């Protein structure tokens, strides 16, 4: 996928039921790629909790898209682990191929109209800030 | 879990495809790591020890790397000699595959490609264990 | 030219490349290394092709032959590729195409079997090159 | 995938005069050389193969230089311009490389006088020539 392209869809289930990228429409929306075996994830959460309860009044979600080969695996993550946002999970890693996804974690910024605006791979605290910019405009400044 | 047959792979290496399955008849210690994976200095030494005390007795060790920057785990092996084979899997299918739930993880697998045993972590306390654990599968 | 370009399966940066996976587009199949000055021009270039022609099917796959990758690492940190990176540091691959010097590219078609092997790169040959691509598309 | 102290393969290639083979070169310390007229860094490698083999002949040191172009009429081509004041072998099959585990291109071996690998070198520049010649140097005595 490059800039501009639209996000592929998907319905993957939930914690509560199904989680679809096209119920999102008109939210900007942070799409995440994680597994309970990466560490720069146990760092991502934290943020991703704060940049979700800062903006999620001007429009913004977070999915959380789990790819642990078992859910119960990634349920235990989440039990030790706040996740205020949507979490998916996709136990046969169908999305990521999808998306293109070429490293552990990779993030998307998906357009209130559903379309990519960046591809990040990877996670580091120096990644915080440009982030949270990417993610003000995205908002409508 | 101990028993299992070991899943094949086709990753990348540095000079071509690694594959487990290019290991039968060795004992293998496939190893999980990262550059973000703090355990992983002191592993790596040890595991350099490892795989030149026992290479002669047909054992191997394999690590796949998770990173999902190369250019990490690049800077990382610049400065932490692996004299032993190196994968890179960034897109993290292996650990999909081996169930890995921590970091570092390894696994000592048999001549006949089964598992012997799931390692999670790595601390001072473990060579001793784990070096008897690849004495006895040697 | 119409040959066919022989296949191969090398390490990539993100998991296998094999020339048969590009089948049906146009192949801009690029033998490169760290230590070949030409090259510092030809991947802006190739940057800018992949860019422009990739809608209509063109495939940049740009083939490594640095012995140590160390050095072509340092080489994509400065110079960035937006496409395909294959790594060959044995040097199987221009065994197979009899490459002869470096850069050495051959531009396929889309049945994969060769329309050119191009030797070099210098500034007056973009056009031509960029010429014999439109032509390929 | 050879260690010090190793045997090296023995082999017999053919050669411009005849054949060429590993073992007929046992009692000399032998520098064997991987290369092909398209690596560029083996243009630089030549002539400094030239002057070590000038400088240590008379010590029973010799220079062996594997060809694995494709053609060995383009390996011709290649010494028709590039003086080889040593023993040149062809392997257009390349199947030297992959007994001595060859993984870069050049990759050259020192070889004492009992046939046995003393070290592997991959690649050139023109700031390995100190380090091999002081190598070089040692094996002679």
């Amino acid at each position: 996928l490059d800039k501009g392209d639209k996000a592929p869809d998907f319905a993957l289930p939930g914690k509560t039921g199904v989680v679809k990228l096209s119920d999102k429409t008109g939210s900007v929306v942070y799409l995440d790629f994680w597994a309970s075996w990466c560490g720069p994830c146990r760092q991502s959460f934290p943020w991703m909790n704060q940049m979700q309860a800062k903006y999620k009044a001007k429009g913004f979600q977070v999915v959380a898209v789990n790819l642990d080969a078992k859910t119960g695996d990634a349920m235990k993550f989440l039990a030790q682990v706040p996740a205020e946002f949507t979490v998916a999970f996709d136990p046969k890693g169908q999305t990521p191929r999808l998306y293109g996804v070429k490293g552990m974690p990779t993030s998307f910024l998906i357009d209130r109209n559903g379309k990519v605006l960046l591809q990040h791979v990877g996670f580091r605290p120096a990644d915080k800030e440009a982030l949270e910019q990417q993610i003000l405009a995205a908002l409508g400044g």
